């Protein structure tokens, strides 16, 4: 098709939850509109400096009413966190994704889903470990070499709670996040009109997504597949083992 010039500002709001192929979708934004996309590696990797800023936002956000001034304020400071990208993915920001949808009337809407047990399986290698799982010491102990400490996963903690609307979350409790996690998702559905609204499953690739936003399939180019908990283990352990994010970083090409 013919190349046209893209507006760079939010065109598509992922409301995905975190380790239902948000990292893949990312990438595949950014290879679609040729602008970044927002993702919590986003912060990891390039900006630990809007940790505060997502943290002061999650903090006032209760003030929001579904505008008045205090909304302003607010929605004031989404669009100066997202200035510059094209999409958002992925914790802290698909919690808010209606107020998203407020600011950005004319972005599309993408829902990421898969089984919830992969889901859970996956979110406890990665994201949440259970208190009593050896392997959240060594999350930990890679998290520092990152840089990243207490007030990373209080980001992370509130985001998700405040994605799931609890005021508090017994984080130890699967029964607990995979109602959260189907909640979520149904209201999610119930929320935004169809029209406006994509559900990609897992596995689905480049076709649904390019056909509802309206742009060729890139050619030769295979929809990412990245972010395994298989590959975030290797990656904890090479931190770990090297003590740098730099001695490692050719290691994993597409993931960072
Ligand atoms: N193109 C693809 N096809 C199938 N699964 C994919 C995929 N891209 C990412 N995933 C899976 O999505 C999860 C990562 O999601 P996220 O980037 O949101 O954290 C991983 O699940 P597993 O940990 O079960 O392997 C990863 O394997
Ligand atoms: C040791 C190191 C690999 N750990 C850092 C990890 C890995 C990627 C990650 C991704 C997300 C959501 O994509 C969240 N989250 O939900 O806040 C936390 C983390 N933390």
């Amino acid at each position: 098709g013919a190349m046209i010039e893209s507006s760079t500002t939010i065109q598509v709001i992922s409301a995905g939850l975190p380790r239902t192929g948000t990292k893949s979708l990312k990438n595949a934004l950014e290879i679609i509109y040729h602008k970044p996309c927002y993702h919590m590696f986003e912060i990891i990797f390039n900006k630990q400096s809007d940790i505060i800023k997502w943290q002061n936002l999650i903090h006032d956000s209760h003030m929001i009413t579904t505008l008045t001034t205090k909304t302003i304020a607010i929605y004031d400071k989404l669009k100066e966190l997202l200035d510059g990208y094209i999409a958002t993915t992925d914790l802290p920001t698909c919690g808010f994704y209606k107020d998203l949808m407020n600011i950005y009337p004319n972005a599309k809407v993408l829902l990421t889903i898969r089984d919830k047990y992969d889901w859970l399986h996956s979110l406890r290698k990665v994201v949440l470990p259970k208190s009593n799982d050896p392997w959240k010491l060594k999350i930990e102990e890679g998290d520092k070499v990152l840089g990243l400490n207490s007030d990373f996963y209080k980001l992370t903690e509130d985001s998700l709670k405040f994605a799931f609307q609890k005021d508090d979350l017994n984080f130890d409790d699967d029964q607990v996040l995979l109602e959260c996690y189907d909640e979520y998702n149904r209201l999610v559905q119930e929320t935004v009109p169809s029209d406006r609204l994509l559900v990609l499953r897992l596995g689905d690739g480049w076709e649904p997504l390019c056909k509802f936003l309206n742009v060729e399939i890139p050619n030769g180019i295979d929809y990412p597949c990245v972010n395994s908990h298989h590959q975030m283990t290797q990656l904890t352990e090479q931190l770990i083992k090297y003590k740098s994010l730099d001695a490692i970083i050719h290691m994993f090409p597409d993931l960072i």
